[PDB]
């Protein structure tokens, strides 16, 4: 499904992934409820699932 960025977000450790407010992103995983993995053009990773809202 697709998830819409509703704030920036930089990538501040290992797993995460850093997107831009506005940007579409591929839900991946959102088996935790804080944290969750998205895939931003062409990198995966996680972003804070606050952030993000399912458009699906």
């Amino acid at each position: 499904e697709l998830v819409l960025a509703l704030y920036d977000y930089q990538e501040k450790s290992p797993a995460e992934v850093t997107m831009k407010k506005g940007d579409i992103l591929t839900l991946l995983n959102s088996t935790n409820k804080d944290w969750w993995k998205v895939e931003v053009n062409d990198r995966q990773g996680f972003v804070p699932a606050a952030y993000v809202k399912k458009l699906d």
